């Protein structure tokens, strides 16, 4: 029997699964099985929160363990504030306990012992496995996949109900948690925006869900939706969290993209540049709220029409692209598998496909071209500036088609540049720089 | 002595609305154009020339005297009060010595053929200012004005279009003027001045005269001019400015924040989440995609786009362009009654039965800003664009029902003790307030 956790086996599973798009969605599927990801997405996703009960108390043995933590906590720079809090909830409000500076075990364990929660912001940094589990998952998401592991003591709460500003997927790990999770208030938080500020329990009402979590459940529930958790009995709890869609919203696209709408509207048709009426201020403020002027009123819609108009002018492509390169710049590097690092510079060449799929995008900013790619980034968010090369218009179609076609491979010489100067230092480049893989090791 | 301008402004002075007098100066400025024909089918459209035969029309406005005893009797200076100018050959070239331009140092580069064009001479003339306070009642903004001064057998300025609407004055002497229609779809109604340009890159004009002392010739932003002139006379010229950046798109610049602002807040359509995998069919790379799914998001986004309008904050954005408005306005010009009524010459000791109106129907705006409301006026402005920062009072909401009905009905006379206000010190306060601050006038000089 090849395996032991169904985490050791899906993850040497991936190695074995030649696209990073297919397994991109595969560790997907497996982070939600038995259900189906399809039906989720479709009518679960923002919509409502998930309980996940696996009855697999191994399921996600080998991502992160207390273990795991004790060694970090010896073995690396982990600093109160930046990498660790220490959080308790009691009488109703948090007190945090940051001494300053370095966070030895010694006084880590010890804030443990007075009741307190600690919660380990970036352990994709430090444990490999965390980084992977993350950096595939977040190829799927279209949207940077962050995680924090939280560990509280016994008969103790570590934070006060709140609702986040991120699609929230939790992951038991060890131990034992009574989560209570509500659905959206009112309106306005529904989908909030803004993480919320520290509720109390008068504050609250009635939870949809209410439920003890054991090792192997997941619990997923939307931005905006209140929720709060508690050790009991006498068992710690060790959860990671895994996050996503923080600002990912159409307004936050259409925020992007309408002041330049109004600028090529400007620029490109005359009705955008025509003279407002001389007397508008008569029948237009605050100060006229409630003018029966019948032009008060023609105003209005010739704004909306305008407005309307506007759908026309919006580079709608050129701002994708630069949310894209937005991702990548906010994108964990690749994991690679070990057929790809092997055929990979990592790991000559001649006229005899990509590294993965979500490394780079090519991206116009003036007249110019731009391919930006992930595979030099920290495994600390924005640790680095964003990367990228230029890419000469003798070789854009190439570099186009090599994006578009993974993971077919290409001859060298059946690249569509001009000449076979071009070709060589394209693929050559690119090999290089660790974008490109060979079919046979050179 | 006595010319239509004389006696036009005469006239203003009887007239008891500002509003009415700023119509009737228009009606003067263009005539014998109805005004209401030129605002509908040439404002923005056409170039238009008033041949006027009369040579007295503008006589008291600014003469060349004028222009010698401000040189030698206020601190002009180069740069920042007059410049001197040369056309010759295909080059504009520039010529500020530096420092205080006297008449010796003024009437010497007149005579090497500059033209003198002077920036702001509605700070030193009274009359100008009149002029201008008047008509930006009327434009709804800024109404500014320079004046140039041309010896003869010669060009100033290159030719150029401008960022505004211009209204050409000829006061002395004589002009040959070129307009040019906008000459690409994209220069018309043009959003910044144009490069000097060189006679080889332009057209046919669509105009072309000589303008006499009493004409006017007006064009739009975008058309393309020069001057020159010709013969042994100079030109003497106002030419009176508007319309900077007073576009439906700029009113649009302002409002689309603020509207997306309210609509996620407000909506929470704009508060989902993008899609998971957008950027496999939406990219510049991908500007040819077949995706289906695309021409899907696309829709989305002009279906979004339009729902923003019907979340614009569009009075409040009024208010701002008011208070800007208000701001940038030169501060207003008193008839002989509007003085004799007002805190110009007799004080505060008024009662419920005083009867009272706003001044002039155009020196504030009451506008709502974080919780407060505060009365923006235009009666401490000085005659210099901007010198002064914005001045205002604050309104208190016991008070605000009042100071409402007081702009919104001018210029009918109310007893005090008939002001909406709770209470009778909240009555006299803002009455007074408003008086002694120089925005109040009564029916009956107070003593
Ligand atoms: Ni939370
Ligand atoms: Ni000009």
């Amino acid at each position: 029997p090849a395996w032991d956790s169904p985490l050791r086996r899906v993850l040497a599973e991936l190695n074995r699964i030649p696209s990073s798009r297919r397994r991109a969605a595969r560790l997907f599927e497996w982070l939600i099985a038995p259900m189906p990801p399809d039906h989720f997405y479709r009518r679960l996703w923002e919509r409502e929160a998930v309980l996940v009960r696996r009855q697999d108390h191994t399921y996600y043995q080998g991502l992160f363990s207390t273990a795991d933590l004790d060694s970090m906590l010896r073995n690396e720079e982990v600093q109160f504030g930046q990498h660790l809090d220490a959080a308790r909830y009691i009488n109703g409000r948090r007190e945090t306990l940051n001494p300053p500076g370095r966070a030895l075990p010694a006084a880590a364990w010890s804030l443990y012992q007075a009741g307190c929660s600690l919660r380990l912001l970036c352990p994709q940094a430090f444990s490999t496995t965390v980084w992977q589990f993350l950096a595939v998952l977040q190829e799927q998401f279209g949207s940077m996949a962050g995680s924090n592991v939280y560990l509280t003591p016994p008969n103790s709460q570590g934070f006060a109900p709140h609702y986040d500003d991120i699609e929230a997927f939790v992951l038991q790990l060890e131990g034992r948690k009574l989560w209570r999770v509500y659905r959206p208030r009112v309106p306005t938080e529904e989908l909030a925006l803004t993480s919320s500020p520290n509720f109390s329990q008068d504050d609250l009402g009635e939870p949809v869900l209410q439920t003890v979590l054991e090792p192997g459940d997941l619990l997923y529930f939307p931005r905006g939706f209140i929720h709060q958790a508690e050790c009991q009995d006498g068992v710690h709890s060790l959860h990671l969290t895994l996050s996503t869609y923080q600002r990912n919203t159409w307004g936050d696209f259409l925020e992007a993209i309408l002041p330049l709408a109004v600028q090529a509207a400007m620029e490109e048709n005359v009705e955008f540049r025509r003279g407002l009426p001389r007397d508008f201020m008569d029948y237009m403020g605050a100060q006229h709220s409630d003018s029966k002027d019948p032009r008060r009123t023609a105003f209005m819609e010739k704004v909306r029409v305008l407005v309307a108009r506007l759908g026309h002018f919006a580079p709608v492509d050129a701002v994708a692209d630069q949310r894209a390169k937005d991702f990548i710049h906010d994108s964990l590097p690749p994991v690679l598998t070990d057929r790809e690092r092997a055929l990979s510079v990592y790991g000559q060449l001649t006229t005899e496909h990509m590294l993965q799929d979500g490394i780079a995008r090519l991206v116009g900013e003036g007249g110019h071209l731009f391919l930006y790619y992930t595979v030099e980034n920290s495994r600390v968010y924005h640790l680095e500036e964003p990367k990228c090369l230029e890419i000469y218009p003798q070789q854009a179609d190439a570099m186009e088609l090599l994006l578009g076609s993974y993971p077919e491979f290409v001859r060298v010489g059946d690249l569509p540049c001009d000449s076979v100067e071009d070709q060589l230092s394209l693929a050559t480049t690119l090999y290089d720089k660790g974008l490109l893989l060979t079919k046979m090791p050179l």
